[PDB]
């Protein structure tokens, strides 16, 4: 039972490391410029401790550890203190990978689209089939059933699990679902999660643009990995995808193929739109079954089928998984209604990178008609570049009518040029600014939205508590 002490502790992915250190016995404290809900509150009760500020008295006692997000950097007090006084430190993924996935059969999604709408599909589907995955991934799925292990499993984006079972050989379990991303390195240690993460099961979401070699590059780095005796789920006919494989693999692959280097699973559309259709494997007459769901659209019945797939590939019958989906309720935070405030439509959505914005505000658009839209959105601050032009955030944002962009003061990582800059260079992307306080934001917001605007929050976690905040400051504006 360490002492472990995490830099940057509110956020989606520290925040989860954070709760499941805690799982596992270890105490746990931690720093962050601000104490933000949802993620405080789940610390909180999990019986984490959190500090404000990035301060050398946090760290004093000294911790067994220090587990240090992207944003710290040299030059900071805490960070020189902590490599003065030679305190042990790791990454995220490092710690992850060394206190819970070396034991698990971990099951990673890579992909350009969709992740976290298949690590959600996934996770259910594993549950749905009675297997206590762990996992940490991007969301959750809504639970509408009255079952509450599985509300209490999907409470949190993140959940422990069980080991692979020494004594009963009944129990199907000692698995980890997970985000294979470019997220989280740290400082001292560039390494991404497509080199940390040693999946069992690898699925190759989707390869595509809205640097095709810099994201080949990274996938290959995961898939060159797998043991022999693995599986690579991936979508047939997809030559990006077949160029990464051609770098180097050792393992079988199941290719997937939507229909309306073969498929070996393949998803029949009975509705056009994607809300029924069958699913069958090749080399097993019996692995066949329906899927009638309330998701639409052919990405969904993509992400279905690879999920479809890894679920098989550990004991999940695909009668199981297409009755699992059949009731999937859908995902938490996409384009999820938070408010209704003097006419003005708030929503809470996970977008936090390029495709996902466009992606969302593509639905955004669909979903609002003619009503003004403002997207407010705190993306996932890195270090590195993956594959994206600089230009690709604010390209994404294009569909907006206003965008607030924010950027943290005393963490800036060049945001504001990348937005400045890119709407410079083509006007056609609209109104889009980078602010430094969400108290700014809030007051921009409550300015200048007007009865009948739409509001589209996008961030990969809390956005400062912004959520709460904007739509306290909105029922508080005294009307004319």
């Amino acid at each position: 039972g360490m002492h472990i002490h995490i830099l940057g502790i509110c956020g989606t992915f520290m925040g989860s490391l954070a709760l499941l250190a805690r799982a596992l016995g270890h105490t746990v404290t931690g720093s962050d410029a601000n104490i933000y809900p949802p993620m405080s509150t789940q610390l909180e009760q999990a019986g984490v401790t959190i500090e404000e500020g990035y301060l050398i008295a946090h760290l004093q006692p000294a911790p067994d550890l220090v587990v240090v997000g992207n944003a710290m950097k040299r030059g900071m007090d805490v960070i020189e203190y902590m490599l003065d006084t030679g305190l042990r430190y790791t990454s995220g993924p490092q710690f992850l990978s060394e206190q819970v996935l070396q034991s698990r059969h971990v099951i990673a999604v890579a992909g350009t689209h969709g992740k976290t709408t298949t690590t959600t599909m996934l996770a259910w589907i594993l549950h749905y089939a009675g297997i206590d995955a762990g996992f940490l991934i991007g969301g959750v799925p809504l639970v509408n059933t009255t079952d509450t292990n599985l509300q209490q499993v999907f409470a949190h984006s993140s959940y422990l699990g069980t080991e692979k079972d020494d004594s009963d050989n009944s129990v199907n379990t000692g698995y980890f679902v997970i985000e294979a991303d470019e997220y989280d390195s740290a400082f001292f240690d560039k390494r991404s999660k497509f080199v940390h993460y040693r999946p069992r099961t690898a699925i190759l979401n989707n390869l595509e643009f809205d640097d095709l070699d810099a994201i080949q590059t990274q996938f290959h780095h995961m898939v060159r990995m797998i043991p022999s005796t693995g599986k690579i789920i991936m979508p047939a006919a997809t030559i990006s995808l077949e160029d990464t494989l051609a770098k180097g693999v050792w393992t079988p692959i199941w290719r997937t193929s939507v229909i309306d280097n073969s498929s070996d699973w393949q998803a029949e559309l009975i509705s056009a739109d994607g809300s029924q259709f069958t699913v069958s494997f090749n080399d097993n007459k019996e692995a066949t079954a329906l899927v009638n769901w309330s998701m639409s659209g052919l990405h969904n019945v993509n992400n279905a089928l690879v999920a479809i797939a890894a679920a098989y590939n550990i004991g999940v019958s695909v009668k199981t998984a297409c009755a699992a989906l059949s009731a999937f309720a859908g995902i938490k935070r996409r384009m999820e209604l938070i408010g209704d405030v003097n006419d003005i439509l708030v929503f809470d959505d996970f977008a936090h990178h390029p495709t996902a914005i466009t992606t969302t505000l593509d639905g955004a658009k669909k979903k609002l008609a003619d009503r003004r839209l403002w997207a407010i959105i705190e993306p996932r601050s890195n270090t590195m570049k993956m594959g994206i032009h600089q230009d690709s955030l604010a390209q994404s944002a294009t569909l907006a009518d206003h965008t607030l962009w924010y950027e943290p003061t005393g963490l800036e990582w060049g945001l504001k040029e990348v937005i400045d800059n890119a709407t410079i260079a083509n006007p056609s992307i609209g109104s889009q600014q980078v602010l430094s306080s969400v108290d700014d934001i809030i007051k921009h917001i409550c300015t200048h939205a007007k009865a009948g605007d739409a509001i589209v929050i996008m961030s990969n976690g809390g956005f400062e508590g912004i959520h709460q905040r904007l739509l306290t400051a909105l029922g508080n504006i005294v009307a004319i």
